């Protein structure tokens, strides 16, 4: 799965960035 606390929406890619931290700007 996606790291602990990852938004299921980031699933199934489970990108730590979406998973644990949203900040691409």
């Amino acid at each position: 799965t996606c790291p602990s606390g990852c938004s299921g929406d980031c699933y199934p890619e489970c990108k730590p960035g979406c998973c644990g931290q949203v900040n691409l700007n």
